[PDB]
């Protein structure tokens, strides 16, 4: 048994409160009160359409992946990845796919930084996607689930569907489920084919075990995700920490 499997078998006995007072616990997140005013007023320049353009924003101003090209976000939701990558000097287009109807998040049109070479097409389930050429290749898919094997099978369904859409391109990949043995067996082949390593954003909440897959990096794969592990498990031992509260992104206005 996984220390990933002990941290789930725990998350899944929490009650209700327990449950809301460890999710943030000592993580960081960016304060959205003004971006969901503005965006309930109907505002088009500045916000960030969700708290994704942060997450996406911590791993490219660390390089671990360098947007550039032709980009390509599976999942886009709202298109938090999206809208952020469109004001990156090396992007030249933006595609984001995502599935939307009930139960799924549908694409927020917005007039940020580069708006113009963006493109969010809604009623897309990437699993029926063929490949497309790009430079960019991002994907933040994975729902969460009580059962770690229902994720085993979700992340594994992502990671083989990734696959065809890297041709020795820039990368950042959500896996949901990393700790499961049979998901460190697809990554570690992955990673020998396709390099890049294993990384934990501190923008996630304590209540996923999700890592990030990025192409600018090396690292060991298993160690990374048991430190992970630890990290989650001994959160669960204290008193809440209050998070981290940084300043939201502004994503400016204008075409680019
Ligand atoms: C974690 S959210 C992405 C948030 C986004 N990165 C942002 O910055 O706003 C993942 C999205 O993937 C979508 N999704 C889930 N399964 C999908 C599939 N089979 N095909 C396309 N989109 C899917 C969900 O509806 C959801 O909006
Ligand atoms: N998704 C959930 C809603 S309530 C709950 N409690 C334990 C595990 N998962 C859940
Ligand atoms: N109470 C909970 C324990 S685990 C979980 N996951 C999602 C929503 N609620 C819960
Ligand atoms: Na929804």
């Amino acid at each position: 048994e996984t220390l990933g499997e002990k941290w789930k078998k725990k998350l899944n006995q929490l009650s209700r409160k327990e449950f809301d007072l460890y999710k943030k616990s000592g993580i960081t997140e960016v304060d959205r009160t003004e971006a969901k005013e503005g965006l309930k007023r109907g505002e088009t320049t500045h916000h960030a359409v969700s708290r994704g353009s942060a997450k996406l924003q911590w791993f490219v101003e660390r390089n671990m992946v360098i947007p550039e090209g032709r980009v390509i976000d599976l999942g886009c939701g709202r298109g938090g990845w999206s809208y952020y990558c469109a004001g990156l000097k090396k992007v030249t287009e933006v595609r984001g796919y995502t599935k939307g109807g009930p139960g799924h998040e549908e694409p927020v049109p917005m007039s940020t930084y580069g708006w113009n070479i963006v493109k969010l097409m809604s009623g897309k389930d990437v699993f029926y996607l063929p490949p497309e050429k790009c430079d960019t290749l991002l994907c933040d898919i994975g729902e969460s689930s009580p059962s770690p094997t229902v994720e085993e099978s979700r992340t594994i369904r992502v990671l083989k569907m990734v696959e065809p859409w890297l041709k020795n391109n820039q990368f950042c990949i959500k896996v949901l489920n990393p700790y499961m043995p049979t998901v460190i067996e697809h990554l570690e082949r992955l990673q020998r084919k396709h390099g890049g390593m294993l990384v934990r954003n501190p923008l996630s909440r304590n209540s996923t075990h999700e890592m990030y897959w990025i192409s600018n990096g090396t690292g060991n794969i298993v160690s990374s995700v048991n430190m992970v592990s630890r990290l989650l498990l001994n959160r669960f031992t204290m008193t809440h920490r209050r998070p981290t509260i940084e300043k939201d992104v502004d994503l400016g206005a204008g075409t680019r």
